[PDB]
């Protein structure tokens, strides 16, 4: 078997040119009047506008899930009344923001990242192309475009099992949402999955940081929802929350 | 609104470290005995083995589509009896190979690339990590693992509308499949979609190269199938094939 269509290169060198070239093509593309109208809404204004007034805006989710439909893990508990689990994709959630597990370029990728870009539509990556990427453990904020949610919080988790970098992601998301007075957030499972942060330790950290933030800042959030696409993820949160209790 | 969780960096610099680090974590991971058994099958041997004999192998597609279920565009025509269209994901196809629209690193990404890695399972990226990426217009061959198809042909199409680079992809895929005596190939729509190669010109090229290969090499293939996830794509092939006739 031959396994490549030409001679092998001198060594591995390709990658960063593709991404800069993609970023360049995204920035250079001509937006329609429909798209431009949506794209120019100032970011802070997007929270509250009526998005149906733009013919370019087509909600990507047929039946979005609103905050009133998300039951907390314990309505009696002073902290855990602000926490809910959703057994489905984070893109269903019509909240102030959802979290995207991004990479340093913020230009899309596999997994939840690709799902979010696909639901939000082409303007999401256009907004991401305009800023200088995202560092590991930090968070960027954009509009959510065709998402039911208003904003996306793009964070960059660690590749491996680096507890202090993943902690930082949760800290950055929570502080940035709070700074902008966003009151409901839908999380995805940052850094988990194939070759990533093992599920239970990751979930431990997510739960621990989010509860610590809620304890220390009474007035910050109405709801933090952990969207758990897979049943395994849902059960990890359930166990960690029960183990936290 | 604050849109980033810390100070802006001096300039955009991050990206290539993440990918090399991901590649490193993939290569360093310990395979199970089940996985190792599958992974060590020599590539040329994989075509013909009985994959059900490995407990690690779980076909990712419940009801795969075999070549006998793929009707050609014209059974009377000497060339077009070897061409079929499928209105569904390329991952359904149980053929000798399917084509992945990859990036230069071959480590996964958005779109069909992510779909293929997800269906094939974690060993696909492990095999990709072992080689020196893929150049634009060239093609790499790997085993397909949990895919119904035996192999994956990872090509790197151009980002923009570069006809000679996309031609090269089709030429590389076709010549590499033929060199290895693979006789049935499932294509995806290389380089198309948001910010990419416009659909009709891309499809023109795919059709033109594939038919030219079939004309010149009578004995190469039994079937080339264009998997068209979206109806728009299906109609583009139908029009190009009809326009070729």
């Amino acid at each position: 078997f031959v396994t490549y269509s030409t001679s092998e290169p001198a060594k591995l060198f390709g990658e960063a040119g593709r991404r800069s070239h993609f970023r360049a093509r995204v920035l250079e593309a001509t937006l329609s009047p429909l798209e431009k109208a949506i794209f120019d809404v100032p970011i802070e204004e997007w929270l509250t506008v009526d998005r149906s007034k733009f013919s370019g805006w087509r909600c990507a989710v047929p039946h979005p899930v609103t905050a009133d439909e998300l039951k907390p893990v314990d309505s009696s508990h002073d902290i855990l009344r602000h926490i809910a689990l959703y057994n489905g994709p984070v893109t269903d959630l019509q909240l102030d923001a959802i979290v995207n597990a991004a990479n340093k370029t913020c230009l899309g990728g596999k997994g939840v990242d690709g799902a979010i870009h696909a639901a939000a539509g082409p303007l999401l990556v256009r907004e991401c192309a305009t800023f200088k990427g995202c560092d590991t453990g930090q968070c960027r904020l954009t509009k959510g475009y065709n998402l039911p949610a208003r904003y996306v919080l793009h964070t960059v988790g660690p590749i491996g099992e680096r507890p202090e970098e993943l902690r930082s992601c949760y800290r950055s998301i929570l502080s940035l949402a709070h700074r902008n007075r966003l009151r409901s957030i839908g999380f995805c499972c940052v850094s988990t999955g194939v070759y990533g942060y093992p599920l239970i330790p990751a979930t431990r950290i997510a739960v621990d940081e989010t509860i610590e933030y809620l304890k220390q800042h009474f007035s910050a959030f109405d709801l933090c929802c952990f969207a758990c696409f897979k049943l395994e993820e849902y059960n990890a949160y359930t166990d960690c929350l029960r183990a936290w209790l």
